[PDB]
């Protein structure tokens, strides 16, 4: 179903910004350990 793909790219995009927030955060730790 195609509303079924614009639901997983747009959950997609929201999980790579979070890994890329949490590759952040956990460069930040390294930083500070």
């Amino acid at each position: 179903k195609v509303n079924r793909s614009t639901a997983l790219l747009k959950s997609l995009s929201a999980e790579r910004e979070r890994w890329e927030k949490t590759s952040e955060t956990f460069k930040n730790q390294m930083s500070t350990i």
